[PDB]
């Protein structure tokens, strides 16, 4: 169809978003809604969440697509609304191999120096634990200083650092059973959107279906 | 405060929702949402869920609460919108002591004779696996099938049934392994509804400070 291209702004890491241009398990999950309703999409990367959520606010983007978190001071920002949840993500840690007896608990964070990605979840979570709290640019970054030896642990959501694992066996990595919560991933649309329930229909459609399981199951099954 | 009440629609079983005159989980997650905003509320029975949501589109109730399942077919109802799932739960099946070895998967449903009560998501599913559904009114209706011997099982929400099962040890009843399903449980507004940003963001506060994690060890623990 020639209808004007809904302006997608796409956040995240892998294996939910990869980018080349544009991949990964929220990707699936988008381009199966926007093909259901023969949408066309424009998509515009992202510097982080937030400032993704106040394009969308501000009418500059039409949804927000990624592994965004469902928190209350998200939901609580004006001018926005997630949509149905559509995966149900953990938060973890990423250590040394040999510091396996160290981490068993939320408890033995306090004091870790532990790094976290700038504008994420685990910034929050690090800094109510107690964490010796050190903010990176991106996960490369501060599993770069992991890498070396400044931090005890990375924290960071974990199907993304389970992926990192995946792809560099060579390191000896570890990310520990320890879960610092579980959060529900959102799309993020403009309150009161006229698309809002054409979508949460459709991401329910193939969560039911089991078609993002299916998704998932691609990139890290 | 003398500020109007919101009319609250309920609909639900133990331990999610109890009728004396209202109390349990649903009933613990809603309270708490009022209280923090200093709300006055007026709570009307609904008959059945489908009964309350179209109450909702019409304006005759300001919310409905309760273990509503967030489903597509529900979400595509004109004129109304879920708020974001408060509650993760599996729909399982309850079964006589000795029938253990007969329900081991989704696979060995089909044509056996299943109890399931009128207007929920186990109506749907029970027809999905092709069992041989027997409508109930209400899930004592159905149990009092199981307690005669019409039906090899009842198939409703997981936590009811344990809950049942747990107010009567001595009927000897099990509640499978077996998930049909994984749902999330959400409360119905009327679409584009000003009050949905603040349930919102306290439900999701509720959820996170693991307020409703209590609420429902209270109940079920």
């Amino acid at each position: 169809g020639s209808a004007m291209a809904l302006k997608v702004g796409v956040v995240g890491n892998p294996p939910f978003v990869f980018y080349g241009a544009f991949t990964g398990i929220s990707l699936d999950v988008w381009r199966a809604v926007a093909e259901s309703q023969k949408w066309n999409s424009e998509y515009v990367r992202q510097n982080s969440i937030s400032a993704g959520i106040t394009a969308v606010a501000e009418g500059e983007l039409d949804i927000l697509i990624g592994p965004i978190s469902v928190t209350p001071e998200r939901a609580a920002i004006e001018g926005i609304t997630f949509t149905q949840p559509y995966f149900s993500s953990g938060i973890g840690l990423l250590i040394p191999g040999t510091a396996t007896p160290l981490f068993r608990s939320v408890g033995d964070l306090k004091n870790k120096e532990v790094a976290v990605v700038r504008d994420t979840t685990a910034v929050d979570w690090a800094n109510f634990y107690q964490a010796d709290v050190r903010e990176t640019n991106n996960l490369t970054a501060a599993i770069t200083l992991l890498q070396k030896k400044q931090v005890e642990a990375v924290m960071f959501d974990r199907p993304a650092l389970i992926y990192y694992t995946r792809q560099n066996p060579n390191l000896n990595l570890e990310v520990t059973e320890i879960r610092v919560s579980l959060e529900p991933y959102g799309f993020v649309l403009k309150e009161n959107s006229p698309l809002q329930k054409t979508i949460n229909v459709e991401m329910l459609n193939l969560l039911y279906s089991r078609v993002i399981a299916e998704f998932t199951e691609r990139w890290l099954g």
